[PDB]
């Protein structure tokens, strides 16, 4: 798993204990925790494998952040706040909701000012209700001057060197994440390189390499939950998803000051620790390096995932209806390739 | 089936009787036999449905053909002669034999002069052996002057009008077919429009429309038997090919002077009648009409077959190995589209 819980400086006790981790059916092994000066960390990022960097100082000015400080300085912009009846915040593409009419969302999005989100959070704690909120908002110009000064204080020297040494594309987005304890972002994979900068609280990160595509059963590309696993990690249906019994993850717990490299196309299941308070995270997303001119074989697992995605996209446009993608694929292989 | 056997002119008896037809497990209904002046025959060809035209005079000068006449006038060119231990002449692409090493051919091709094929045929009848031969050769310049005169005597006025009225491409090939009684060309589909001009003997033609792709289970596109059905019509494996229990064919018996329009992508199973002597056929293959600019929906069945073919071709080149096409397709749909 995450190994033994780390001891905090000043003898302040264990940062967490195992009772704050949710229980699942699959084994894991630890993601390495290394210094940014460690060459092994450099070779992991280069080979697109996850690593937790403990001393980047990437978001050092943001480590003082909390709700009180942010509400006063984050400005009067709008923030996307997702609500959920349960602890699972399954994301859904609103653009693709037209393809699947028999899909009703379980986590409705709502725009609100930051002071409204802080107010709405404190009502749930007062009322003792079980409703959960998760702020997920991209940062921009509307933020106040002090947040701008903190942002400029980020270790741009280090992360821009990482961008150059890997040949990545440009920085596409900065996502601010503020979640309640026990909030779970279920397993999914992204298409860009991610630097996961933990700020407040602790998050358990369970990653799965791209070659376990067969064990995680993502939704159809045209489904609103595209790129997310169909498997309910809390109650896996081994009849529908038999190879989930073969899944093995990479696990770590990140805390304030840690940066987790989530490589492009790697599955990740992220949860804020139980009874751990609020969590704050800022992501750095970079387009991957361009596909090289001389195609080398055998193909990497994420390249085959890209191929499978393009086949499904091409079929949807070719047939004139994404719902015919399924039956044509079955017609193509039944009694011919299985 | 083929309906009642036709009575020949001059009270020469029935052209054939049902005992000369092989028995299969599927029902059929008759392909229409019409005059070329019948508008219904014109609308069948236009809508790409099979029809037997009884009075085209397409190969009228060739109706006098037999082994003796051809051997004397066909010239000293080489002829492709396929041999088979059984009555099934399953064709195999020699170019694709590299992809599947565990494939050994059952019908070896051999080049020989026409007088050698006639000699080799008469030895089998003398020795009483059960070996079977099937001459399948494209016609060209090397043929003698009298065969040239017969060829020029074909009803080019009619068939070139059909080429124009359908917007077909150019005439790509003329295949001369000389087979022994009981010879079976198992079920397969071609990609071009075919005018099937019967000359000597009788052939039972069983056709299946493109929308029965699911019932006929063709080989993988990269397999040497690409475009041929995997189902043994003589012993169908309902466990591997369950939807073959749903197959329904279009059936007719063509004789001297009949022309069968086999539409592009239609499956066809062709057999020379049992105890019917030798059969002679000449095919006319035309590239189909170009795909129209404004794509209309829903797609025709043969267009979806074209899509499935291109997906398999694209995967073979993308993965660098046609043998990885299967497992990737299974990975793509297992637990996601089935
Ligand atoms: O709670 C947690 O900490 C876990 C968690 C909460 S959100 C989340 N990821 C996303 O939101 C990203 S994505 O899924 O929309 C897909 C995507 C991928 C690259 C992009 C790059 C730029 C802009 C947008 C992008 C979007 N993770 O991993
Ligand atoms: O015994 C019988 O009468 C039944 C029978 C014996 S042969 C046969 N068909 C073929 O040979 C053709 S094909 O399979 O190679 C595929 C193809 C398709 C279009 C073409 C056009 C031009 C040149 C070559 C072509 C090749 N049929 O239907
Ligand atoms: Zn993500
Ligand atoms: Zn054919």
């Amino acid at each position: 798993g995450s190994g033994e819980p780390r001891e905090e400086a000043g003898a302040l006790g264990p940062a967490w204990d195992e009772s704050q981790l949710r229980s699942y059916s699959f084994p894991t092994r630890p993601i390495p925790r290394l210094s940014q000066s460690d060459p092994r960390a450099e070779e992991l990022i280069e080979n697109e494998e996850p690593v937790v960097l403990t001393d980047t100082n990437l978001v050092y000015p943001a480590l003082k952040w909390d709700l009180e400080y942010l509400q006063e300085n984050i400005g009067n912009g709008d923030f996307s706040v997702y609500s959920a009846s349960t602890h699972k915040f399954l994301y859904y593409d609103e653009k693709k909701m037209a393809n699947f009419q028999n899909f009703k969302p379980r986590s409705n999005r709502e725009e609100m000012k930051f002071h409204e989100f802080v107010e709405k959070l404190q009502d749930i704690q007062q009322r003792g209700g079980e409703e959960r909120l998760y702020l997920q908002q991209t940062l921009n110009d509307t933020v106040g001057r002090k947040i701008v000064m903190d942002f400029l204080g980020f270790n741009w020297n280090w992360i821009n060197k990482q961008q150059g040494k890997r040949g990545w594309g440009q920085l596409t987005s900065n996502l601010l994440l503020i979640g309640m304890e026990g909030n779970v972002t279920p397993a999914h994979y992204d298409e860009q390189q991610n630097f996961f900068a933990q700020i407040k609280g602790y998050k358990r990160c369970i990653l799965f390499p791209p070659d376990q595509f067969e064990c995680l059963y993502p939704y159809p590309v045209h489904h609103p939950c595209d790129r997310q696993s169909q498997v309910d990690f809390d109650n896996p249906d081994y009849e529908r998803f038999p190879n989930f019994q073969n899944v093995v993850g990479y696990e770590t717990v990140v805390g304030p000051g840690d940066v987790l490299y989530i490589p492009m196309y790697w599955w990740h299941h992220i949860e804020s620790l139980l009874n751990g308070g609020i969590t704050i995270t800022v992501n750095f997303w970079y387009k991957g390096a361009p596909t090289p001119k001389r195609i080398e074989y055998p193909l990497k697992a994420h390249q085959k995932v890209a191929i499978m995605r393009n086949i499904e996209k091409m079929l949807g446009e070719a047939l004139g209806n994404p719902q015919e993608v399924g039956p044509l694929l079955n017609t193509m292989i039944k009694g011919r390739y299985n």
